[PDB]
């Protein structure tokens, strides 16, 4: 299965540090969250929020990219990363509109994406779920998990990315910054 | 919303003309296919497969392809175009490990998709749904409608793209032939 739900609500594996509403509408300030790996049809009683998203196919990077990621990229639920961030983003209909070459150039060859990121790796575990294709009032899901050492490399990369071309066209952004339970 | 469904079954606005199992398992023959803007969960009994896929952003198209297909491309539920064919679609999963330049090169560079296709334009209208994200058994929907007039020209697409480096990676296809009741 490669769908997965956050349920901001008081149970979960993760307590909630602190909600920090980046630019748009916030969300709810939550004790936890709780990850499922399915769909779940209604938010629980209990809980204030549901965000969902998939797994899938690469979108933009290219062999070299991908070869280098996968060389570094931390696995999911490392003993020392007890730290995690949440970032639901949504960017604007005038990026969607664009074609194919468009994104890619705004996205690499302008703000380098994936090589800052690389520069992050193996301290900080990334990874990227897609949700606009489900109606979803984000576009993606963005997880991120470290140990708390790396918690000021995190801000910068964080800082450096707010200023790249690409997040000219982010125009809803939250984060959601949890502690392991 | 985004999401459309296609029931194989005894109602629907389109009529079955014939169903050609190109490639792997085939699709059940039925009398009628209705179309539903939105997800079902059950079908009627009465019906013998569900298919299911939403609208999204490009994922190949460059500038200039989109400037060419926009000057030709035709609207959907023209008049005259009484003709349409479902051809529900699945690639390899060494397709999709590929990395996005990897199928890029195969879909335009070696296989001229775009190229091809904008020959049949303006007398083939075209839509493409993605549902191998949602867990589906096939991985595209993909839609075409134009009067009787262009039958042939269409089966001469269908066989000079099944020639193509991009078809070596598809692994089943069916053809729902349809008329517009
Ligand atoms: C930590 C190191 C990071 C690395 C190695 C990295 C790498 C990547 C790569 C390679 C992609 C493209 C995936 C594809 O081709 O489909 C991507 C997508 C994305 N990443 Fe990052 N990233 C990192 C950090 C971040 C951060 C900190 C954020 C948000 C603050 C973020 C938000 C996104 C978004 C929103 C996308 C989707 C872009 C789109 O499809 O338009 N990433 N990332
Ligand atoms: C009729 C004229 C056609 C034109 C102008 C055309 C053009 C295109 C274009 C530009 C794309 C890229 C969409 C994107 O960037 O996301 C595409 C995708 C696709 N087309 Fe066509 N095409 C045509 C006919 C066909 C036919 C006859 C079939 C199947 C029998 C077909 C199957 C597909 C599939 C499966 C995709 C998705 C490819 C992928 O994402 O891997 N097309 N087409």
């Amino acid at each position: 299965n490669n769908r997965y739900s956050f349920i901001g609500g008081r149970t979960g594996q993760w307590q909630v540090v602190k909600i920090r509403n980046v630019l748009g509408p916030g969300l709810q300030l939550v004790e936890k969250v709780n990850i499922l790996n399915g769909a779940v049809a209604e938010i629980p009683l209990d809980s204030a929020w549901r965000l969902q998203g998939f797994a899938s196919n690469i979108r933009y990077a290219i062999r070299t990219e991908l070869e280098a990621l996968q060389a570094v990229q931390p696995m999911l639920n490392r003993a020392e990363a007890i730290l995690a961030v949440l970032i639901p983003i949504k960017k604007s209909a005038q990026w969607w509109e664009m074609a194919q070459d468009e994104r890619r150039d705004i996205f690499e060859r302008e703000s380098h994406h994936t090589a800052v990121g690389l520069e992050y790796l193996p301290g900080v575990a990334a990874r990227l779920l897609h949700c606009r294709d489900l109606g979803e009032e984000f576009d993606f899901l963005t997880w991120f998990e470290f140990a708390p050492e790396h918690s000021s490399a995190f801000n910068e990369l964080l800082l450096r990315m707010r200023a790249s071309k690409e997040w000219e066209y982010v125009e809803r952004e939250v984060e959601v910054w949890l502690k392991r339970l």
